[PDB]
């Protein structure tokens, strides 16, 4: 439970308190330049976390980056924080486009439980994913940062660019 | 122990990325002279500015090292990036290395300040020290961390532009 407990609350605090005030604005500045004001979360609750989302699902393809939000944290100047938009293809056809990721830190904990030294059981990868989620989902709620700007899809595996597009025609 | 996360989360999501390209990096900044190895501050009072030039005025700021990028997580071309500085001493330019202090010590210290994280303002120091000692074992084990970066754990009661030279001048 400590492991999940960390991640949600170290990605909370290092990513999502930081660009959450910040994406209403950058979304905005490229749609001036070019619901979908929101940020979707991918949550595979099995860990399994492709770094390109076209091989996740072809029916999601890489768009255009956001403008980068940039800042000076831990004594590295201008670190950049940077996310990517997608669409999401519905035979053949745009159903959709909305700024797109997934959660690293499911990430490290399929990681972990590779690592021998981790001391983390395969079999462990789905409980602390479920915990994760729910320490995730506890913080954004009582979260001021988050105010109609991200949202979580929680998935156990079927088509990925679907359950996306589930969520975005749900509201 | 929520620290044992970060310092996997720590390895797993930077270290074993950034240090394999590090040498490499550091050769183009050298040609386009700076130390070999990435010098992580690791302050036990999880105390940590985000500008280094607070920390010390005779830690300066010089440049940053070409960017890193990478698609990780659905994001295309997510930078990493970092910083090289100068170490001053009684006005002379003493050494030059890639400086930078451990976020996860900065997410420690403000979780506890959280009071929905469950975390006591009082295991702040003891946590800190179970980062060092788990991110100490893990990069003694870890080829990939093969002399590509050195800890500096301190605890404050000071100068920590001397207590890098130390580090650096060992490696001289
Ligand atoms: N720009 C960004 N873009 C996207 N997503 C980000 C993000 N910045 C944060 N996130 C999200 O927030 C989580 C916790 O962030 P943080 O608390 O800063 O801890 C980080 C550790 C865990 O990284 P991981 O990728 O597993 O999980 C991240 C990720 F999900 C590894 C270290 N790290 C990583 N990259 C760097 C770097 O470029 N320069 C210095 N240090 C770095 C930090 O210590």
């Amino acid at each position: 439970f400590n492991v999940a407990h960390g991640l949600a609350w170290s990605y909370y605090i290092g990513y999502l308190r930081l660009i959450l005030p910040e994406l209403q604005a950058r979304i905005r500045t490229y749609n001036q330049h070019y619901v979908s004001q929101r940020l979707y979360i991918l949550l595979p609750l099995d860990c399994g976390v492709p770094d390109n989302l076209s091989m996740a699902d072809p029916n999601i393809r890489f768009l255009d980056k956001l403008p980068q939000q940039t800042g000076d944290r831990a004594g590295i100047k201008d670190r950049v924080y940077s996310n990517s938009i997608y669409e999401l293809l519905e035979n053949g056809q745009r159903a959709g486009t909305c700024v797109l990721e997934y959660a690293t830190p499911l990430q490290t904990l399929f990681a972990m439980s590779q690592y021998s030294q981790a001391g983390f059981s395969r079999e462990d990868r789905l409980e602390q994913a479920k915990l994760f989620c729910r320490t995730l989902e506890d913080i954004l709620a009582d979260a001021p940062e988050s105010q109609n700007n991200c949202r979580l899809i929680a998935y156990q595996e079927f088509s990925l660019s679907q359950e996306v597009l589930r969520h975005l025609r749900q509201e």
